[PDB]
């Protein structure tokens, strides 16, 4: 089990002003640290956030959090469930800021809610340094869904923070699962505009080089993986289903497929594959599904005969091509479940 610690700096808060926090299981024989960012959509104005507070309150408040959680998938300490990093120090950071991990704005007489996701990550890192992170060799910042996009928005800031604090031996890397989306045309509500409005409501922040390319008022571009990834300096491994259910939902696709929809789905897969061509560390199976890394059976899927735990191990070796140890694994078959190992 991982144990809850509420942040000692109680001014770094969830949406409703309650303290943010993290769950930790230490492994004193290991110099590897895995920090995982939870996902769960976002909210972008007062009325939309009020609705989320009624029926998704654990994503906005720590008032009802449990004292422990079980680590699963890449967060499991059992070698059989986690061939990759079972002996690592494990951290789960709950998502309670509703801002895709981008916000830097406190609750005030002008703000009903606080949006502090970017500050929560930096405060977790600072407080872990006294619990053993100061001795680390690798810090892997991982996340799924909105947490996967959060990795892309925050990995370089973590690297910069540790350098400025005086810890140049810690190698910071990212793993972004199910957070690589396209700002495409819908098959038949305005998903890209919701991000633009959210950034203004949250005081959202994006990585510096990407901000400088797109300039004032265009920071929404940096929430899309294919636009922000080329600007990043830290190594980042990308995991993305070619036919992600969240992408299909925002595209208004709900699955006897006729020709128009067949062509739409085939084109989506081809576009996603194109965006990954210059991503050297990636795992992209031709399946209709969502999320991958914290489920217990994450070991089952394979691309070209290689599982995700193997690909991540090969990535570790490459950061010290390798014979029989590939790191770029993107399916080329053009329809969901053309890969026989897709989740059932
Ligand atoms: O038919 C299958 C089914 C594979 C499969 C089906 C479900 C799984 O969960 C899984 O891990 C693998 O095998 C593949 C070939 C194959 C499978 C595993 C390998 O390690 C390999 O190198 C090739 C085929 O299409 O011929
Ligand atoms: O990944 C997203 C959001 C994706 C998104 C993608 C493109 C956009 O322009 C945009 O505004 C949002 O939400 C997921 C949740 C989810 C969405 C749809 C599903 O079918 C699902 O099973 C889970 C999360 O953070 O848990
Ligand atoms: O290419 C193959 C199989 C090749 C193959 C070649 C020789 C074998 O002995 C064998 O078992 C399998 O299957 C793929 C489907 C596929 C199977 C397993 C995968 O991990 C995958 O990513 C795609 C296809 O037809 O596009
Ligand atoms: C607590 O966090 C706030 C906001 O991030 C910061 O301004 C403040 O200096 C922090 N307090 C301490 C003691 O570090």
């Amino acid at each position: 089990d991982l144990r809850l610690h509420l942040l000692l700096n109680t001014s770094v808060t969830c949406n409703d002003g309650s303290p943010a926090g993290y769950y930790l299981k230490e492994s004193r024989g290991s110099r590897r640290w895995l920090l995982f960012l939870e996902g769960g959509w976002y909210c972008f104005n007062r009325e939309n956030c009020d609705s989320r507070y009624d029926t998704m309150r654990r994503l906005m408040s720590s008032r009802d959090w449990p004292r422990t959680r079980t680590g699963t998938g890449i967060l499991s300490s059992q070698p059989e469930e986690n061939p990759y990093w079972w002996n690592a120090n494990m951290v789960f950071i709950p998502y309670c800021s509703s801002d895709v991990w981008s916000g830097a704005s406190s609750k005030s007489e002008k703000n009903e809610y606080a949006f502090m996701g970017a500050l929560i990550i930096q405060e977790v890192v600072r407080e872990l340094l006294g619990r053993g992170l100061s001795g680390a060799k690798v810090l892997l910042l991982a996340g799924s869904s909105a947490g996967g996009t959060g990795v892309l928005l925050n990995v370089d800031r973590v690297a910069e923070q540790l350098e400025k604090l005086g810890y140049p031996a810690i190698q910071v890397r990212g793993l972004a699962d199910s957070g690589w989306f396209l700002d495409n045309k819908q098959y038949r509500c305005a998903p890209t505009e919701a991000i633009r409005r959210g950034i203004r409501y949250w005081n959202g922040v994006v990585p510096e080089r990407c901000r400088r390319q797109f300039q004032e008022g265009e920071e929404w571009n940096c929430f899309f993986g294919y636009k922000v990834y080329p600007t990043l300096r830290s190594p980042v491994f990308v995991v993305q289903w070619l036919f992600d259910e969240a992408q299909l939902t925002v595209d208004n696709v709900h699955l006897p497929v006729q020709e128009g929809l067949r062509l739409y789905i085939q084109n989506l897969g081809r576009e996603l594959r194109h965006t990954l061509k210059d991503v050297p560390a990636s795992f992209a199976p031709a399946c209709l599904s969502h999320e991958i890394i914290i489920r217990s059976h994450w070991t089952d899927v394979q691309v070209k005969g290689t599982s995700l735990p193997r690909a991540l191990h090969c990535w570790d070796r490459s950061l010290h091509p390798l014979k029989g140890c590939p790191v770029h694994l993107v399916d080329s078959c053009p329809w969901p479940h053309c890969n026989p190992s897709c989740p059932t």
